[PDB]
């Protein structure tokens, strides 16, 4: 943290942030979600870290150069250290991509290793060549050479991610599956693990052998796991918990506007909201009755009405505003909904969806007041301009991603946040083959779209075939886009060092700090 001049700093720095839910994991090969990595940054540091204006900066890595986007090196600083004072080397990082890389591992983001495109990954994830092959190395203790099969000139904007954080190999190997119980868990980020008690709490006391430890103000850290809004909000008011989720309540947001104006923080951020489809179960395989979907959802009603927390009604993935993204509004946005109520109606009934005969399906949403109360709008406004039965069903966060994951669903609730700033972060989740692809959507025109982007060697082209690459996810209906996020919650006065200026929220408790109060 940097502490501004004439601040007066509390005694006690400790503070409480609610997290939505239960993590997955702390095994940074093992998490894909938004509580995950919240939790994960303030435990291991990778090559990059943002800054408190969400810009990459140095990690473990101080300096790095790069020849033609290629071939990327990273200087080590060499003071950092693990919690039980070992260091940390290039070696910890050449283990831990090959752990990620690896079919053994199944970890749920090893494509993110192709995204980047580094040398050999494709066979590796496809059990052609061993992790052994990945093209990462250690040139030394201190420096990290990586090589990437094509020119990626934004490949340094990926590595804030917690998948490509190091993991500690000699934890790993004696532990296997419980090294990240509080007794054998080893860590190098500005905190450590003190406690996790399941569906209760996580601590996380300060980590003397950080690097940075000497700017580091807050000495423990909880995260709750708690999924109701309503409920963040009122021990948040009740004076427990200090910064909330950053999922607000339709009950309660307006009326916090009203009453506590300083606490509530609206700020940019890259996520979107939607319902994703199953695309490969019928009848959600019939890109009509995916279109029905999409356009029978009144996003008026639902945005402006239902939540009314300042969001913005979408029509892509991509969130316009991501760096990079130049977007075509497609023309069933600009329409009235009666003439998108009509056109749905029409061809659901070329389906073969009668009055005798109506689409039933199920639709699938992680525990939470927001999702509940807009899933229960969602199907009666389906009901109404579709007459399709909705039945909802409620599942635990860590459930709710295997579900999705494993294709046992109809439709989902959705929303992704952008790991790196730049379109491909959304778009590389709807690759044929990406270990991120939920919709299941497996289409050979959008992947070569993608393939391109890298084969041309200017931003117009880059962004024009992005753009062409959201049409054909919007002319195949993959999914039903609801809105754009806004990143709202309440923070303390108390709490200093929070700008909410990083539309990816990357947020780190090493750099706040609790002020007198």
């Amino acid at each position: 943290a940097d502490v501004p001049a004439g601040v007066q700093l509390a005694d006690k720095q400790t503070l409480v942030r609610n997290n939505g839910s239960e993590v997955q994991s702390l095994d940074p090969h093992k998490i894909e979600g938004v509580p995950e990595s919240n939790v994960s940054r303030d435990l291991f540091e990778g090559l990059l870290i943002s800054d408190v204006e969400g810009h990459p900066s140095p990690g473990v890595a101080e300096k790095w150069e790069n020849k033609d986007f290629k071939v990327w090196t990273f200087h080590l600083r060499e003071n950092a250290k693990w919690s039980d004072g070992t260091p940390v080397t290039a070696h910890d990082f050449v283990y831990s991509w090959q752990r990620l890389a690896d079919p053994n591992t199944a970890s749920p983001y090893a494509s993110y290793l192709q995204y980047g495109h580094i040398a050999n990954i494709d066979d590796i994830i496809a059990g052609k060549k061993p992790a052994t092959d990945l093209g990462v190395k250690a040139l030394d203790d201190h420096t990290f050479e990586v090589t990437l099969s094509e020119p990626v000139p934004y490949f340094y904007k990926l590595l804030v991610h917690p998948s490509v954080s190091p993991v500690p190999k000699s934890a790993v190997e004696k532990f296997g599956d419980k090294w990240t119980q509080p007794a054998n868990i080893v860590t190098n980020g500005a905190y450590k693990l003190k406690n996790w008690v399941v569906n209760e709490r996580i601590v996380l006391e300060r980590n003397p052998q950080y690097w940075d430890n000497a700017k580091t103000v807050i000495n423990q850290v909880t995260y709750l796991p708690i999924s109701s809004e309503v409920t963040d909000v009122n021990r948040y008011r009740s004076g427990e918990i200090d910064m909330t989720y950053n999922n607000m309540p339709i009950e309660l947001f307006q009326k916090l506007k009203k009453e506590i104006p300083n606490e509530v923080r609206v700020d940019p951020y890259l996520c979107t909201y939607y319902y994703e489809i199953n695309n490969q179960k019928a009848p959600f395989n019939d890109v009509r009755v995916r279109t029905a979907l999409k356009l029978a959802l009144d996003r008026d009603i639902i945005v402006n009405k239902v939540k009314n927390q300042g969001d913005l009604p979408a029509y892509s993935y991509t969130p316009p505003y991501t760096d990079g993204a130049k977007l075509v509004e497609p023309e069933w946005f600009k329409w009235s909904q009666q003439k998108r109520n009509e056109e749905a109606k029409k061809l659901l009934a070329e389906a073969g969806f009668t009055a005798d005969k109506p689409l039933t399906f199920d639709l699938l949403y992680n525990t939470s007041d927001l999702h509940k109360k807009l899933a229960i709008a969602v199907a009666s406004i389906w009901k109404k301009n579709l007459g399709v039965n909705v039945n909802l069903e409620n599942q635990e966060w860590k459930t709710f991603l295997d579900t999705r994951h494993q294709g046992t669903f109809d439709v989902a609730r959705a929303g992704w946040c952008a790991d790196y700033n730049e379109p491909t972060s959304f778009l590389n989740t709807m690759l044929s083959d990406s270990s991120n692809n939920t919709a299941h959507y497996k289409s050979p025109a959008f992947d070569k779209l993608i393939a391109d982007t890298l084969k041309v060697a200017d931003d117009t082209q880059r962004s024009e075939l992005y753009a062409k690459a959201e049409q054909q996810l919007d002319k195949d209906s993959a999914i039903v886009p609801v809105y754009y996020y806004v990143n709202a919650r309440l923070v303390k006065p108390w709490v200093g060092g929070y700008t909410g200026k990083d539309p990816l929220d990357n947020i780190y408790v090493k750099n706040l700090y609790i002020i007198k109060h």
